[PDB]
């Protein structure tokens, strides 16, 4: 197993989420649809590596726990790495784990599960991938020791600004 | 090679399916998508263990067979021994595969694929998983030899009114 | 690893792709949905397959580009060989690599990744799967030298007419 840990963070310029409202009631139900996409960064917040691309389809209201079901088919994009792809349970008021369905580039025969671990809405998230399957060692440049995740964490200046020194070459946007 | 088989039951109760019909055509066409969530029971029909949730695409109207094309992406959900996804052909006139996509928990590293059979469609479908990939062998109470599939199968009376005998810890709804 | 080639067509005739609009925008974004199903040939192009069938969600216009970024989920259909399916980019200006989720019939099992190559926007696609987990040998059929995919590409006269010598048993439709 290789642990691979990102921050994905909405930073309110790429248009998402976009929530495609067909339930009749106010609150979110089945039929209510949600593509997204929000920016990715490594797991110690040094770098900009791309962005997450995929669809949130609305199971049910969670009136109890105050929130939200999702089932959730989606990638994650590292620049000219690969991509990893993913399907599983997206719930907004806990922790979950869903499958890595495959991947691509470095990431090609990819297998395994993902924690994601939810911080604040709808703004940043934290993964922790348990890797199976790769050709290879991960890259140093995304096996930094993580930033432990809360509410507070950031990415570094460079990063969110994009300095040379902040970016890996040809990251996703 | 592990087998597991579940019944799939839509009792009605949870707001499914939501059909949003966009196709040109009066009859099921391509633009259509089918939201879902259905309850879900042991092979052996003793047990409640959770959910399936995802999504149908229709394809294409199938008039020679008085039935509908559908392409599917699903997850069933195992209280806390964790879910299986899938991806693949949902034909509602004919038996189909689908392929395991992966899974999480005890269904870590799950590969595969699954026979989905149309028992009565659309209440009541059974499917048999042919597993490979597992950590470890499947906990007891999920492979009780399965009841043989029948148009008047039905759970248990305790499995039904979700009496602890007849739930899976923390049975997923 | 086992190469496996295919080309797939828009012949106009299946009602595809359809366009579900709902991105506040003149051009293509966040919201856009576009279900689709195509045709599927061998990829020395003397003999119909079967389909294509899924999901595109549009994820971002690409001004620079004069196109789009799509993330996409779908199936490749074998007749009674079985299926493939595949998540990842797709992107309408230039080839990308797709993640294979897995398989049924021969194709239980299957991994790796896919490479998508843009020939005819978005009309004509040629498709180079690198299989791996494969329990036998691919049917001869299926693995004839690909035709080297160029702009101006058909499939053999046979093929097209759907005589016995031009098509896989049960090809999908
Ligand atoms: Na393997």
């Amino acid at each position: 197993v290789q642990e691979l840990s990102v921050y994905e963070i909405n930073e309110l310029d790429r248009h998402s989420p976009k929530i495609l409202k067909n339930a009749f009631s106010l609150m979110f139900g089945l039929g209510d649809l949600v593509p997204f996409t929000n920016k990715l960064y490594t797991g110690d917040l040094k770098k900009r590596v791309g962005i997450t691309a995929g669809l949130c389809v609305v199971i049910e209201h969670v009136p109890e726990k105050k929130g939200e079901r999702f089932e959730a088919t989606y990638s994650f994009y590292f620049g000219d790495y690969g991509h990893l792809s993913v399907q599983g349970p997206y719930l907004t008021y806990e922790d979950s784990f869903l499958a890595i369905t495959g991947g691509a580039g470095i990431f090609e025969g990819a297998y395994g599960q993902v924690k994601l671990q939810q911080l604040v809405y709808p703004t940043k998230l934290f993964y922790t991938f348990y890797l199976k399957g790769l050709a290879n060692d991960l890259p140093l440049e995304l096996t930094g020791t993580p930033v432990p995740p809360s509410k507070d964490i950031e990415p570094a200046p460079e990063a969110k600004a994009l300095e040379p020194s902040g970016v890996i070459s040809n990251y996703t946007n």
